[PDB]
């Protein structure tokens, strides 16, 4: 027997930012001690590590609009 | 015998924003000692280890409008 | 015998922001010690460990609209 | 026999904020001392955990609108 | 024999927010210690644990207007 699959999305969507001004974004931190003590790292299949750190991100977009989208279409028989 | 599908969304959305001004956005952390103390460190299959950390994020986005949008489609037999 | 199946969704939504000034957020926390002590760390098949830590996250979107959307259509026989 | 779906939502929502101005957001937190004790750490199957921790989030959106919605259409026979 | 659905819901909502003024959130924790002894810990199946903390979590929308909408159709035979 036949089969039919009309897939037909429409999309006019907006996403939209408007800032009339961004100032005076100030980041200071102290900053402090990190002491680790370890005596082996045995690491295998899938590691994301991370030991001893003092990260600062600084993050001004002035507009950080996304937009995630994702469409699939699975056939089997 | 037959089968139809028609899949037809229909998407006109809007995400808006309107800031007249964003400022004076202070981040000024103390900071602090971190003392980790371990003996072995064996990890496996999937492993999102962090030990030991100040992190300081400063996230300004003047519009941060996220959209997230997910289709599926499926079909068996 | 036959089937239909007319998915047929519309979409006209206002994710809407209007923030006429931000201004003045301050961000000062003092910090203090972390001391963690352990002997072995064994991990295993899905693991999403955090030992020891300060974060800190400043986070002034000026707009922070979202709209998650999920769409899913499925189909046996 | 035929069968029939016609699967046709209609949505003209409103998600709407309005601020007229956001200021003086303090946030000072005096911080303090974490001590864990322990001997070993085997983790399992799905593990989200967090030992010894002091964080910090200063989330101002200026309009912080959120919408989630989900469609689903099961079809079995 | 036939079947027939003709799922047609429909939305005009509003879910709005007007605020003129927001300001002097203060927040100011004093901090105390946490002490935590223990000997092991034998984690399993789904476990989202926390042990030993000093969250300060500061939320401030200025239009923090939520819509969780869902939507089911379940065709059997």
């Amino acid at each position: 027997g036949s089969v039919q699959i009309v897939y037909k999305p429409v999309d006019l969507s907006k996403v939209t930012s408007k800032c009339g001004s961004l100032g005076n974004i100030h980041h200071k931190p102290g900053g402090g001690q990190v002491e680790v003590k370890s005596e082996k790292l045995d690491f295998k299949d899938r590691v994301q590590s991370k030991i001893g750190s003092l990260d600062n991100i600084t993050h001004v977009p002035g507009g950080g609009n996304k937009k995630i989208e994702t469409h699939k279409l699975t056939f089997r028989e």
